[PDB]
């Protein structure tokens, strides 16, 4: 429960169907009016280049926007993550 | 002018003294009371890792919260910047 709990899982869950994506680390989303703002880092591999993690960051916002059309704005940036990580996303 | 302006900068500047941070692509900073929450993204080189980019992120963090105690929450995370990119941070 929380809406808004349920529109940062859809985030989510679109962001980690992205190949490259480990997890999301952490997403940031506001409401201006009807639109959405959000900043999310994505995990990695850390043995990625960082050109590699772009063009993944790249790919994440391509297809979360696409699906998530109220988001207005998306961030997305890079973190490594290791494998053994089961990290939940923090949110808020 | 503007003071969250001039913390903005503060954050900026501190963060572009640490060795491997090519810019800040972007800083998203609030109060919530005295306190400073923010999200930054730095520019790293792009041939990096993600594990080097990620011990940059640290060290941004470690010398961000260091010189700015009011900020109680800093996420740094990354992304390539290419080094003819003279883009200025985004803020708000
Ligand atoms: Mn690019
Ligand atoms: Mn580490």
């Amino acid at each position: 429960g929380s809406h808004m709990e349920a529109v940062q899982n859809r985030i989510v869950e679109a962001a980690e169907r992205v190949p490259g994506v480990r997890g999301v680390i952490h997403l940031r989303a506001r409401y201006v009016g009807q639109d959405i703002w959000a900043d999310m880092i994505i995990g990695v591999d850390p043995e990625n280049t960082v050109e590699q993690a772009h063009e993944i960051c790249e790919a994440v916002q391509a297809a979360v926007c696409g699906k998530i059309r109220r988001i207005e704005s998306l961030h997305v940036s890079a973190d490594a993550r290791e494998i053994g990580d089961t990290t939940k996303p923090s949110f808020s």
